[PDB]
């Protein structure tokens, strides 16, 4: 119950929100039921439109027309946006030639450049150039700006999800909104896109820009708009907001459009009706730069131009049905569309089982348009299982497709042709961004990234520190003019030891065998040198990763690889080599195909041992440097190392062999060699995050050997690939993989065919960043190369996505 008695009079689009019940006067009130009595009148006038016409000019101010073209309105602050084009002889700034905004030219009382973040919902990535015909003033902002070929989402790609990680730097799973619809458990409440709960504090995690402005004394405009609100007149309630006196003025504000995502959904990504919306748009941000223009502001504010997610072509016919694959289809609840998210329609039901559903859904048909997930085994990349939101059991959709649980869903729900939420590595999905102003570059190009870095960029522009965040501080600093944030490089925790050779074979009974005893100081200094890091140089390029946490490790030297081994792990954390362009693949000789070596440089008590793994009837084993890869016959008995061993379920060791012996020396020859860095990660809780030892779930049957979840390679070589790997001088190019050490194959539905017709497809899957890899580690890499640290972060926060070009 608001009293809705008070008044707006002098209130209009007040930025303290008054407490009930005060009626409210700002711009959420519609949203609340709340608005004073007299907010349409006084607050949203319409009278004459949104343009001055000659004949406005010079006008005597009649204060009930929508915007003004007396001669008082400039400095009142509320002249309609082309007040000075009509009545003053001004051009729109979209027809001036665009200048170098060197530093920031504001008037006298301005602190700092405002940021104005210009969002638009469902613009995807290909507008930019598709549209670029009826969108001159975003073309402006593009070409003379900073922009990106596009911007990433995070996944899945709907709306509250990517509008509230542009906000928080973080990834859903941990800011909390996991979806468009919600249920979580511990409140027993949902979440829905019509209705009240979403108001609700407890949904929302994490700390919003605006919050972390406001903390730290940066004053906000009320950043979200009631959605009847036109858009003119939010441009020019900024407009306004921005003449406010010093004390009460905002530093940074928010514009938000609920198009071309509306149109998109009705008409698909290029229908013919999208042309209108485009235009549309680009007016209202000639509006705005007009507006800014007036009040000299257009060379002072920071304007983003930023969308949440694309939009792809989706219809009715393409709905896959539960009711096609489950017997029981009654017994569950389905989150539908774009994403599929199952859970137990009752708590009291212990006949519902999890196990029976995925294997209901796996494989079932041909063509099947999804793929379904327990969600600890979702690729990495996609950050999405630590949360008691998201269901433990998930369905990838094909782009271009919705699943459903039962077909009376869809048509007593064709309305739609388009849609979104797919992988955030889908081309459509993927939207924009343009920085203009004096705090970014000149018309500068820089690559794709990830929506979860512009927090960080957003603080920077404001002068704030920004809250812990899933950001890479420092490796957008290439976007910015000044203001940079200078970030260092994390201390090493733990320093290795160097073990030489201290254990006799016999003291080692781990039920190993190897054909080795076939027995010249020639060759005999020779491979002493190489046990102690001779050829470290060739294989260790970026220098030897740091490790971040405390634990027990030894450095293991050998001609063809070197390793960290992880004393606690009994497993390298990680094992770095080079393949050059010319390296050669050999077979392992016949006579060394069970050969397990005991390590002279490593205890006994620190090794694994063969007879757990012979009594381990689901658990083999596979090296992380591959015998395949060997320099020599002599250098390949290092292969076959204790210490080079780890554990892998048979069905994940066709998918490693094939990359150890066929991708690798492909990727060398394609790249003008590799360096690759391969070790296991441990995330038994899915949190992303490295498993301390007490939190193992696995071991190989009787024995302290922890069995991985997954297993990464990082693959290093030049952007210059005229230069070989090994003699680069510049920029490095990288990519990354964590693939889910699974005991069956049942994710690649064409397995039982040659590793050649699907392996490749599953990695392509399990695309990772570096950082990715960093975070499941505790390892810091590229810690000694010739680049700038910025450029270094860029680099680790690369993802190699397969897709075309957009
Ligand atoms: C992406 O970036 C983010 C941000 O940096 C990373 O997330 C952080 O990771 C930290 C490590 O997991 C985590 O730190 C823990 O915080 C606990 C207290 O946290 C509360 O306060 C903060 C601060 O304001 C707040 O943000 C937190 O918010 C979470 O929970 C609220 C309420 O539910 C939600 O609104 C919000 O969305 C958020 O949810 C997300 O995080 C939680 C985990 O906190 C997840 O469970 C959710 O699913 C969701 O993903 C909290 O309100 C603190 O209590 C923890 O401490 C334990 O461990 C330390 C180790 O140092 C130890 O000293 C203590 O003993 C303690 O143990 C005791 O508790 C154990 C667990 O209850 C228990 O088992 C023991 O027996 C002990 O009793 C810990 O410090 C931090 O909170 C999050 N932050 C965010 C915002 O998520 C994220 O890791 C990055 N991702 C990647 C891949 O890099
Ligand atoms: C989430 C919110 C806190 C937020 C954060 C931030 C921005 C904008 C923000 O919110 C903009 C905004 O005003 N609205 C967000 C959208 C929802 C979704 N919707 C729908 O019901 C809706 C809209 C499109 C849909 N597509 N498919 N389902 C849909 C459902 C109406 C509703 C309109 C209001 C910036 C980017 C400026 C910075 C950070
Ligand atoms: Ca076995
Ligand atoms: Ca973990
Ligand atoms: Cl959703
Ligand atoms: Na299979
Ligand atoms: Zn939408």
């Amino acid at each position: 119950w608001t009293a809705t008695s008070g008044s707006c009079k002098g209130r209009c689009f007040e930025l303290q929100e008054v407490g009930p019940p005060d009626c409210r006067c700002d711009n959420l009130c519609k949203s609340y039921s709340s608005c004073c009595h007299d907010f349409d009148e006084l607050c949203l006038k319409t009278a004459r439109g949104w343009e001055c016409t000659k004949d406005r000019c010079g006008e005597v101010r009649n204060e009930e027309n929508a915007c003004h073209c007396s001669e008082d309105c400039l400095s009142r602050g509320d002249c309609c946006t082309n007040y000075q084009v009509v009545c003053k002889g001004e051009s729109h700034w979209v027809d001036d030639d665009c200048e170098e905004i060197k530093v920031p030219e504001c008037p006298a009382g301005f602190v700092r450049p405002p940021l104005i973040i210009f969002s638009v919902d469902g613009f995807r990535a290909s507008y930019m150039k598709k549209g670029s015909k009826v969108m001159p003033n975003i073309e402006k902002l593009r070409s003379c700006g900073t922009h990106a070929p596009y911007m990433r989402p995070v996944y899945p790609t709907k709306t509250f999800p990517n509008l509230y990680t542009l906000a928080t730097g973080l990834y859903p799973e941990s800011h909390g909104i996991v979806g468009n619809s919600m249920y979580d458990p511990v409140f027993d409440a949902s979440f829905h896109l019509r209705g009240r709960e979403k108001f609700n504090h407890r949904w929302w995690g994490g700390q919003p820009l605006w919050i972390t402005a406001t903390k730290q004394g940066v004053r906000a405009g009320t950043f979200f708009w009631s959605v009847s609100i036109p858009h003119e007149r939010r441009i020019l309630t900024i407009l306004q907001w921005l003449s406010l006196p010093d004390n009460e003025r905002p530093s940074v504000y928010a514009f938000y459009s609920e198009q071309p995502d509306f149109s998109g959904h009705k008409y698909g990504p290029f229908g013919p009706e999208m042309t209108n919306p485009l235009r549309e748009i680009d007016k209202t941000v000639g509006q705005l730069m007009d507006g800014l223009k007036q009040l000299r502001l257009h060379r002072c504010v920071n304007v983003i131009f930023v969308g949440d997610h694309g939009m792809e072509d989706v219809t009715c016919d393409r709905t896959e049905f539960l009711s096609n694959y489950l017997t029981n289809v009654d017994d569950i609840t389905l989150v539908p569309g774009t994403l599929g998210r199952i859970r137990a329609k009752s708590i009291n039901n212990s006949k519902y089982d999890p196990k029976t559903i995925i294997a209901a859904l796996t494989c079932k048909k041909p063509d099947q348009h999804f793929k379904p997930y327990m969600k600890q085994h979702l690729p990495k990349r996609l950050h999405y299982a630590n949360n008691r939101r998201i269901e433990d059991i998930h369905l990838l959709v094909d782009r271009r497709w919705h699943v459903a649980r039962k077909p009376l869903d869809v048509y007593k729900k064709c309305f739609f042709q388009g849609d979104h939420g797919f992988d955030n590595k889908v081309n459509s999905m993927q939207t924009v961004f343009v920085g203009y102003g004096p705090t970014f570059k000149y018309r500068t190009k820089v690559p794709p990234f990830e929506n979860i870095e512009l927090y960080n960029v957003m603080c920077d522009l404001l002068g704030l520190k920004p809250a812990p965040n899933n950001g890479t501080h420092g490796s957008l600093n290439h976007l910015l003019r000044t203001n940079t944030f200078r970030p260092t490089m994390p201390d090493e925790v733990s320093r290795p030891n160097y073990p030489g050779i201290m254990y006799l074979q016999s003291e080692f009974d781990l039920g190993c065998t190897c054909d080795d005893k076939v027995e010249n100081k020639l060759e005999e200094l020779n491979k002493r040198l190489h046990t102690k890091g001779s050829t470290k140089e060739r294989h260790l390029l970026y220098g030897r990763p740091a490790v971040l946490y405390r634990t027990s490790y030894d450095i293991l030297y050998h001609t063809d690889f070197e390793s960290g081994y992880s004393e606690i792990f009994l497993m390298p954390l990680w094992t770095s080599y080079t393949i050059s362009k010319q390296a050669e693949v050999s077979s392992i000789p016949e006579h060394l195909t069970n050969c397990v070596r005991p390590d002279v440089r490593v205890s006994p008590g620190f090794s694994q041992n063969c007879l757990a793994y012979k009594n381990d009837k689901q658990m083999s084993y596979g090296f992380l440097f591959p015998p395949y890869l060997s320099s020599s016959p002599e250098a390949k008995y290092d292969a076959f190392l204790v210490t080079n061993m780890v554990p892998m379920y048979p069905a994940f060791k066709r998918v490693w062999a094939y990359f150890q012996r066929v991708l690798v020396k492909k990727y060398a020859s394609e790249r003008n060699g590799v360096n690759v860095i391969s070790g296991p990660i441990f995330d038994y809780n899915y949190d992303g995050l490295r498993d301390t030892e007490d939190e193992i779930k696995q071991y190989v049957e009787g024995s302290s050997i922890p069995v991985p979840t997954h297993y990464y390679s990082i693959i290093t070589s030049c952007l210059d690939f005229t230069q070989p790997a090994d003699k680069c001088d510049g920029p490095l190019s990288v990519s990354s993989f964590i693939l889910p050490h699974r005991p069956d194959n049942d994710e690649s539905c064409n397995s039982s065919e040659d590793e050649s017709k699907w392996v490749e497809e599953l990695m392509k899957m399990h695309t990772a960043r570096v950082r990715d890899i960093e975070h499941l580690t505790g390892l810091d890499f590229y810690r000694k190369t010739s680049r700038s640290y910025s450029e270094i972060l860029t680099l680790k926060t690369y993802l190699h996505t397969y897709e075309s070009e957009i």
